[PDB]
RNA sequence: AAGUGUCUAAGGGCGCAUGGUGGAUGCCUUGGCAUCGAGAGCCGAUGAAGGACGUGGGAGGCUGCGAUAUGCCUCGG
């Protein structure tokens, strides 16, 4: 996901997509452990996306770029 | 019969030849030392200096970072 395209998410579906990012990092972690995923770049990407969501969520309630 | 009369190397010495060991010498250098000219002269309870433990697809160290973890966002190049 991109910082710009995760701006149209207003206030709660942004947290809900943070939740599914956490869930998919979970499952991708599990397939790392069991060796059943081929592209291991995916958890780097997902971790970065979780960081992106957390960052944007922090800016919105610190007082920057808020809006639905 | 009397007599003179070489030669031998178990090993060793000396000199060569040919190797080994070793890391001197020479020539270097992502390291130092001494300065000069400019800067900046403080950091910390808004938690410092410095660390521990973690963090990467692969084990460890360094280095970076802090569960947002070799990373997140924005503005520039
Ligand atoms: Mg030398
Ligand atoms: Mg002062
Ligand atoms: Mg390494
Ligand atoms: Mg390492
Ligand atoms: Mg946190
Ligand atoms: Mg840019």
């Amino acid at each position: 996901v991109s910082p710009g395209e995760l701006r149209e998410l207003t206030d709660e579906e942004l947290a809900e997509r943070l939740r599914e990012s956490k869930e998919e990092l979970f499952n991708l972690r599990f397939q790392m452990a069991t060796g059943q995923l081929n592209n291991n770049r995916r958890l780097r990407t997902v971790r970065q996306e979780i960081a992106r969501i957390y960052t944007v969520l922090r800016e919105r309630e610190l007082g920057l770029a808020t809006g639905p």
